[PDB]
């Protein structure tokens, strides 16, 4: 399970010394967004380094859905969460619908994490989130009224878990954003530096 | 396990009837020569869709470590063919390292094979594997020598697993593969259809 991997992180996010498996933990995030820009939903994606030295990704996609599986009883956004592998395709009810896995997954991302907050609007709603070290603090909750749809994730990475390099360096996260967004032509991808103000958006 | 690969082939290689899944792959096994590419190992790449709809991917990268772990008993080789979510790196004697798993992995694509046939050539010698949905059909073999090194793998995808689309297209296999050929400069990649002799060179 998750156990597994923050046992042996190295091995599922990349090196936890030298600063791979860091900036892995961005992308394999930025690539669950980017699946709802190939969709067609997903306009712009927002990739932000915070001063405390977390990041947090946003896109102004569906929204990932929160509601259970009516067999199930699991949200997609609690599965991708929580489960190792999680990935592919969901629709709106939480059925999983056919899609490859691709990367890691997110509850990689998550175990790794000392925090992560998820919020996530649709269907009118805001809902949150909160885990650490991918433990769960309480269940999704409904906080307030949107007309947005989107999903934003910032995560502080596990200093228990990532050594040395602990700090993220802009020039490889906008090495990635801007392959990216010459791959999906319709797509806006910002990154923004809040240590210094530098801001970047590949378009 | 592979069991449930082959029960669920859209959950994992993606969609089964439209074709999705079955040029995803190709690139699936692409993405694995790539890591060898970027590991500065493996100078080229070619792709070859073969006349009976099978496809062979070969690359000329170190070959796929061949020799047991010394403690765990079992090959690369063995471990990234017909283990779930096997990938990351290895070194030549099989040890597993740190680093990311990344796609679905291979021991899928050899799962929803009908056949999948390994050559590979490394430590002066030609190893071959044969597998039949995913079984292997007698150990990794010694069969000659050889100066050179590098691997070759020919799958031929199950017609119980993908329908309708059952042939592949150069354009789509084109597409990936012209994009990755852009982004890791020095790595050639050759893209050729047997059925009617038409080349195409990613430099
Ligand atoms: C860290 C972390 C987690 O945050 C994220 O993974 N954020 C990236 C993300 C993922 C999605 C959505 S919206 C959606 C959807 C599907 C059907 C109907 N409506 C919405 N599905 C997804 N993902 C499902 C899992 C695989 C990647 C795509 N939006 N932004
Ligand atoms: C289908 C199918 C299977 O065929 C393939 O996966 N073919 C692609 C491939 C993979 C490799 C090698 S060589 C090597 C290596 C490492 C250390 C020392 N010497 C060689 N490692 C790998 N892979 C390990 C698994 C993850 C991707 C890279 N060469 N060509």
């Amino acid at each position: 399970g998750l156990d597994a991997v923050r046992k042996r992180p190295g091995m599922y996010i990349g090196d936890t010394d030298d600063g791979t498996g860091l900036h892995h933990m961005v992308f394999e995030v930025v690539d669950n967004a980017i699946d709802e820009a190939l969709a067609g939903h997903c306009k712009e994606i927002i990739v932000t380094i915070h001063a405390d030295n977390s990041v947090s990704v946003q896109d102004d996609g569906r929204g990932i859905p929160t509601g259970i599986h009516p067999e199930e009883g699991v949200s997609a956004a609690e599965v991708i969460m929580t489960v190792l592998h999680a990935g592919g395709k969901f629709d709106d009810n939480s059925y999983k619908v056919s899609g490859g896995l691709h990367g890691v997954g997110v509850s990689v991302v998550n175990a790794l994490s000392q925090k992560l907050e998820l919020v996530i609007q649709r269907e009118g709603k805001i809902h949150r989130q909160i885990y650490e070290h991918g433990v769960p603090q309480a269940p999704l909750a409904v906080t307030g009224e949107t007309e947005k749809t989107g999903t934003m994730v910032r995560f502080w990475p596990s200093l228990e878990t990532f050594t040395n390099v602990t700090e993220f360096e802009y020039e490889i996260l906008a090495k990635r954003l801007r392959e990216l967004s010459f791959l999906n032509s319709g797509v806006s991808i910002r990154l923004r530096d809040k240590r210094d103000g530098k801001e970047d958006h590949f378009h």
